[PDB]
């Protein structure tokens, strides 16, 4: 269960393009790496652009995500 | 699935390349993310572009999906 | 997607604001399709008729139901 | 099953994503993969003749669609 | 690929020059990789501290075993 | 006993690989194939412009970087 | 492929005319190649030795066996 570890947890999701990173909760996922983000919040440079709601990424997108510091 | 849950909802579909988001009312879809829209509307950095009738998007551009709230 | 054979579409191009516009002869899955009495469409302008074309999918950003 | 076999043995233009570049031949043989063999190919830029390949085999991937030459 | 887990790799992107240093945890065919004590470096310069990161394989170029 | 290799006849013959970027092309002699288009070449020379750029030996080529194939000469 | 395991062959790169030599440790059908002794080349010019790599095939634009 490789993905599945992040569930319920708080994680930073980072695109290859731009320096962007959404983070939230992780919500649900599957090995093709598309995933489900609740309570998303949009940083850019480290800065909030604002909250987005529930989002569906996909994995394409993504560069890489993380576990956002208890 | 994991995107069966926002049918018939209002969702805003973001791409990939430029600030444009089409927002409407997710019909269906399929796990390879393709995602047919009703009422579609093209927005561009936030400002509508008109109206597209019944879209069917592929997935391969697509940023992310978000549920449109008011 | 089999919901809008033989209707008028217009297909996006995703690189540049280019849509063909025809009727949807046919499909599959793949989000190849065979389009007939193909009009190629820059800037919404038209730039000539193209016979029936069998386009592919990876090229493909969108396809909207042509109205009335 | 095939997909586009209606076109075998016709006078089509395989038209390429970048560059307006355009292969006209006859179909040999093609796979739902559009992966295709093109007979006596004539490579066309903007509309121009710019020589004759061979027998070419195509890489789907490159091709942004195919249609059926005017008799 | 499983010779490297418990591993200090370095992963290196296809992008601009920024490598990822840590423990390899765990990975599968697909290159999809986790990475524990990931330690950001570009150009050479450590760049700070991810945490546990999970990468996507597309992005990556290679992968290297960290000496000894 | 439904799939083959649809580029079978041109093994052993005289062929150029052309790139999508660039405007190189390899040519030599088609060695082996499968479907997925990744090919094998012998006595390939690299060739940019229709300029030869030198010999490289058995080359082994991805076919996604691959445009089109042709077949070279009597 | 596998005809090339336990021999020196040089591995190239789509986008900086930037080569990986070494020996081809293995290999899967997935074009993803492990690399003993890498070395990297620039135009032809050696920029370092890497220890063991392991290459993700999307990167990969050719392989060669080398002279030595």
């Amino acid at each position: 269960p490789f993905l599945k570890g992040l569930v319920n947890h708080r994680v930073g999701v980072k695109l290859k393009f731009n320096s962007t990173e959404y983070r939230g909760t992780l919500v649900s996922t599957d090995n093709y790496f598309n995933l489900q983000l609740n309570e998303a919040e949009e940083f850019v440079a480290g800065v909030s652009h604002g909250t987005l709601g529930e989002i569906f990424i996909r994995s394409n997108n993504v560069l890489y995500i993380r576990e956002l510091p208890n």
